[PDB]
């Protein structure tokens, strides 16, 4: 089935990624804290709901929030900015709060039922946002020999949520703050700021894809370049 590529609202870091953030992928974007991790996870939230020509797949978005970092009014913001409607943008993304990593997993169950429900409506779920998705999993498994369970665990996780973007054709887009561990993400993007406020981005790992690293900001609009 055809990949489908969401806008990221700058030109330069959808050039990085090959025109977009995938459907049938996971996408895990790491940074420090202001990175702008966290800013284009709500940015695609709004993207993803446009339509083909305007860089979206005319879809709904989900966000499992682990350490409270979701801003409705943020979104609300972005839309109105991009000449949309800020309370049916707000109302086409499905939050949830993860309590602890064993409810994060939950989540994701759960998750599966609302894209079946939508699956073959105008209106489908394109997009499934995890922020921090390590977070709880550093904060429970801890310790003597926990790297083995916890990496067991993530795997698990990460796992489900292949399966969700690959089976029902939606775009899997997590965040981690930030070297020898495994990952098991499509695509890894590192980013952090650099000089006039600008964000910069770079793929990792990903001898596919060509060689650079994009530039882009943080405005009104969300992420632009
Ligand atoms: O409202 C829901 O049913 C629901 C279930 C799971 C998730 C995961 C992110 N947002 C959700 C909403
Ligand atoms: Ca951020
Ligand atoms: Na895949
Ligand atoms: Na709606």
């Amino acid at each position: 089935a055809t990949i489908g590529r969401i806008s990221t609202g700058s030109k330069s870091l959808d050039k990085l990624l090959g025109g977009g953030i995938e459907t049938q992928a996971i996408t895990e974007v790491f940074g420090e804290f202001g990175s702008g991790k966290t800013q284009l996870a709500h940015t695609l939230a709004v993207m993803v709901q446009l339509p083909p020509e305007e860089g979206g797949l005319n879809g709904s978005a989900m966000y499992i929030d682990t350490e409270n970092t979701f801003r409705p009014e943020r979104l609300r913001e972005i839309a109105q900015n991009r000449g949309l409607d800020p309370d049916e943008v707000l109302d086409n993304v499905a939050y949830a709060r993860a309590f602890n990593s064993n409810h994060q997993m939950l989540l994701v169950q759960q998750a599966e039922d609302m894209i079946k429900e939508l699956l073959n409506t105008d209106r489908p779920v394109k997009l499934l946002i995890v922020d921090s998705l390590t977070s709880h999993f550093r904060s429970e498994y801890i310790g003597r020999g926990a790297l083995a369970e916890r990496q067991q665990k993530l795997a698990k996780h990460l796992a489900d949520l292949h399966r969700l973007a690959n089976l029902y054709d939606i775009a899997v887009f997590v965040t981690n703050q930030v070297h020898i561990l495994a990952h098991s993400a499509t695509l890894r993007v590192y980013l952090r700021k650099g000089k006039g406020g600008k964000r910069i981005a770079r793929l990792i790992d990903a001898p596919h894809l060509p060689e650079g690293e994009a530039v882009f900001s943080i405005t009104e609009k969300g992420i632009e370049d």
